């Protein structure tokens, strides 16, 4: 139990893949995903190497006390990965083939600007610290990377699992550390957004744009006031129940503007009133008719600059 | 610890069974529930076989270290199983009857199209990797397949607890692995839905429908918008507090409806009230007069195209 | 390590018992509760049997994994107990004392159709599989059963801690398996219940009925309207944080009578307004002052017939 | 190994102590709190005395497998101490100072009558079993009983970690149970109560008393019902989102007078404009006027009725 | 497995050093983070020292078992620290290179006075006691402090991960403790605090100043108390979900202040309506025209007297 020695002056490469069997318990909020999967480790320990004549069988099974397994990590993982050890097979040139199910809840940074349009891409991060006797060195087997079919994530698109082959070494406490890449890419599956988020919302401030077409000062607070109020319970209703994220997001902008609208209406309605009361019915009626279509027309305009602006 | 060998090129058939114990925690948001079974398997080893005569013995009891078990995994469990082996019994002949006790989480995708009418077939996937010494396969014995009659799920009715006889065996990772699906049928029970979900919801609705024998506008805008109000905080009361499924469901494509309803209705109100505005108190009464048989046969006949639509 | 033999075709009996430390943990929600208590068991192994004289100790103290313990195992509980042996002794004879602290989360049904004055049995079922050997039986030593008498839930008076001293013997995959089973009876501390549940929803109640004292469809519309709301929001400040139970509970038809009566109390206020507007001011008086008694002795009679009903 | 023989018929006593490192996760909710903290023991084992002189060290350092040491257990914790073995010292006499650190979440009631004045005594229960060779029983090591000066509870003042020094002996299944009880004192932190809850909370109250100082009963049906909705939506804000006590609390106690309040208001609020209506203005606004100081009066002598039956 | 002889009566200095891999789960509530790192050891023990030449090794390799290790723990962690040894190196003067791989919830207390513009000091406190053989004395190494540039904190700016270099040794229990402070700095980035929480929060309170332009009594109450009830709405959307702090925070102030805004208005309402109704409509107008710009001076001024007051 030491690790093979080099050739030369080489160091042990250790062919690395993930099979994801089951993904699951996708966190939005603490930007975590809980994942159940394979991982196929190979490395060539020639100590182990043996004549299949002499020997009389093909591939020889090891526990895996018995021979030198690389110290394989993950770097994004809440709690260490829960390994169960399904396979060792040395071949007769020595090349070990190993085998491992594991399951980890993966910490990886999620993107809302673009919510709810936002794709996500989810990375599992594998190291190796490279040791005294020698250097150890991780490569992509990209026939043992992959995903069952059945993987599923409620209200993403599956897009791709991917890695990214090149490894990145670097130096870390005065010995080498080998770093892998595996992306995971989904898109959000967000048709029911429209009827059960924007539709009903819109509906909402609309019916505050009602008092454009009034002259009752208190039907017209109550229009406006209440709408808001409304407006308020119904974010309430479908709040993502995530603290905020500290940058704007393109619902969250939407939202803000939102409010604005709920105030300006407000103005108006302040104004069309005191300007009535103030023996101006001119002018009174006259914003009031302006308003009628530089609300909706404002608004539209609005959101066309905002969706531009985030796509 | 090394496979029994095969007599001819035959693959070893391990005869399953699933024994419900407990059934809980039936999560849908996570799409989860808990189980707590029995795990029956046989195979044949020969190796094991004996003489009851010479021996003395019935059937002779063995630890899981001493003899070779097949490394069977569940493919839909969050965090592999809490095994507890009971007892394992090889026959003269070298037949293992291994029994173990279980507990795990499995994760299986609902439907909830047809809440809250709907019905669930809750998956349970048994797995083998076939060796290189030999190729494993996976049977049902019928007669260890059940549940007890305690087997319970709050708010469901417990239906079926069957097994796909024939196995999927498929290529993996340059290996044969034969899959089993167990599923437990389960339809809900939607005793409790109609007092305490749709009626309230349905009389919150008709009290905005009395703006329709009210010609007083401040009375009316209280009417449809407080409803309006009283509606969201009523769904807001009723909190599912699942995140929204991608898909519409039939309870959903009903609340959006009612979110339509509101809407219209604060149309009428406003039309209603220009029109009488306008001096047109002809074509005003006549609107509200037509409303108040207009909006009830319209819900009651685009509910009825929905229920068609979604059963 | 395997069971005593029979002086004849004897089963073993082995004796139980458990004494309850705490219990903590009830959650209506999930229909569990967490109990901390000790596992007592007693059995003769005569292979165990010793001369006090020659051994110069008058019991022998012996750690698990050199005796034969049975497998006792508990058939509602949500994840295997945390069991911890305190001691084994045995006598001259061979005669096992066991006993072990365990805690673990009970699963037991909960039946809340007279809540919030309803009474619960919580059950904790005792489970032995009967092996090739020789046929085990449990029993109860009432003197190893019994609770601490700090033992407390909160809201709820801990009636009793019994057993089924007659186990449940039956036939489980070929194999005899007894049962036994322990209650734990409990009934609820309402008091809280009245100041904090039912008066100020009943005066939230009484606030909609004062419209029958008033003409103005306005304020009318307002009173039955906003006390509406006041009144699911302060169901969503009391609300039991449970998803509906599948059947309709006590407390829960109240409430949809609650709504029925907001609803009723509508129709009059739209009906009084329609008589008065279509010049009846006769038949609008009588009603509303008709109503002044008719609402608060219906609802009165209702809830008797509903108390009645349900208890 | 095998306990201590007494000299003559003595017990043996066990010297305890632990010093509170940590202190945290406080569950109002649950009534448990986490507590992260060092456990000492001590007893003589004369099996285990040396000469200093022979063996020419002062104390001899053992591991924990090698020397006998009590089964000491805590009686209310969730889950059994996470125990982690930092010294084990024996004396030339025989002495044994054991010395582990431990964390373990605590079972322990609270009382929220005063709240949020209140005060609260949280408990630990140290118990020994004793043996069939000797009976143990636990003493107090004062020198060893403490709590850090880092150690904190977030809105509480932690006043003493004292040690009820006489054990609580008693008979428990035929054998002697020692049992000692460590207190934790603490105090609430109530300053921001007042900004945060009571002050909010009354202001409300207040705005529907501005109805005496009004004749219109529109305006005055808003008042004391807007501000009512209000009352509960604040209420709904702050909200402690524990399940309902099933006691009578003091604040929940102020909380039903408040309902009471508004109650009272609207049957003013009636009554004023009955007789209003019934051309009786005399008395309508000698109610008003009186309701004035009445209402304003009688609140600040019900809560010092209520501030002296609580404290 | 005893610790090292001292040369001379000097203590032995254990060498430490966290270098942080990954930083997740900032609960504001709880004041715990989770943090995954790596834990560098260094001691000389000469008991292990060795020649080179003879050896024909430079570092001998160790197993945790074999050699002597110090008990480093960690002070305010939840939990007992996930540990994982991943290499053990004696070079041949018999100076130890330990490093191992952990992850721990670390409590630590965080001020909220100056939220959301608050900044972080969080600790992670590694303690040694000294043994009966010798004294041991922590020391840092600052070449094996850092953390990773991946190391993230959403809505944080992690500025610096440092350590206090001397060890802050004192007694505890008769016996010698070496504790280190490793202090993590963060600084909260809440850009989005200004539209998501403020703006609309105030857009809400500027609706109820509209009041001051309007003479309807009805329509003023309807302004004042509607936009009270949007205010505690939009609060309960926006809500923390963290218990109170004891303590007054810069935003709760605020909040405070917003607060007693919505009453003056209430008062300011009131008022103005008794004197137009007590036929004083110079001084009815007047108070009226003056909040129109006395609400909005002692607004500004109260929150720059705040801003200055918490920063
Ligand atoms: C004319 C009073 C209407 C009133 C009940 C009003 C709207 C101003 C409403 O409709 N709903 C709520 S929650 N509050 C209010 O004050
Ligand atoms: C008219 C005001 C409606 C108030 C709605 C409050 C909803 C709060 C829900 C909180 C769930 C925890
Ligand atoms: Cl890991
Ligand atoms: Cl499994
Ligand atoms: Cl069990
Ligand atoms: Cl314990
Ligand atoms: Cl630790």
């Amino acid at each position: 139990v030491s690790p093979p020695p080099p050739i030369a002056d080489e160091p042990l490469t250790v062919n690395t893949g993930i099979y994801l069997i089951e993904s699951y318990s996708l966190d939005d909020c603490a930007e975590t995903f809980k994942v159940n999967a394979f991982l196929s480790l190979s490395w060539k320990d020639r100590r182990l190497a043996f004549d299949p004549v002499r020997s009389g069988v093909r591939v020889k099974t090891y526990e895996p006390e018995a021979i030198w397994i690389p110290e394989i990590r993950f770097v994004n993982v809440e709690n260490a990965r829960d390994a169960d050890v399904v396979d060792i097979s040395v071949s007769p040139d020595g090349t070990v083939q190993y085998l491992e199910r594991f399951s980890a809840r993966v910490l990886s940074p999620l993107d809302f600007r673009r919510y709810p349009f936002d794709s996500q891409t989810l990375h599992i991060y594998l190291i190796v610290r490279s040791v005294d006797t020698r250097n150890i060195v991780l490569a992509v087997d990209l026939e043992k990377v992959g995903k069952n079919d059945d993987v599923f994530l409620t209200g993403w698109d599956i897009e791709s699992f991917t890695a990214v082959v090149k490894p990145a070494n670097f130096a870390l406490e005065d010995r080498l550390e080998s770093k892998l890449d595996y992306q995971l890419r989904i898109s959000r599956q967000y048709f029911s957004y429209i009827p059960n988020i924007i539709l009903p919302m819109l509906f909402i401030l609309f019916i505050s744009w009602t008092a454009f077409w009034s002259t009752s000062y208190e039907a017209n607070v109550t229009l406006v006031v209440s709408t808001l109020i409304a407006h308020i319970a119904f974010n309430i209703l479908v709040e993502t129940n995530c603290p905020k994220t500290p940058y704007m997001t393109y619902t969250g902008a939407i939202i803000f503007m939102i409010y604005l609208f709920y105030f300006v209406a407000v103005i108006e309605v302040t104004v069309q009133h005191y300007l009535k009361v103030e023996s101006q019915p001119a002018r009174a009626a006259s914003i009031t008719r302006a308003s009628r279509i530089a609300f909706p027309v404002v608004f539209l305009l609005a959101n066309i600059i905002l969706a531009f602006l985030f796509f």
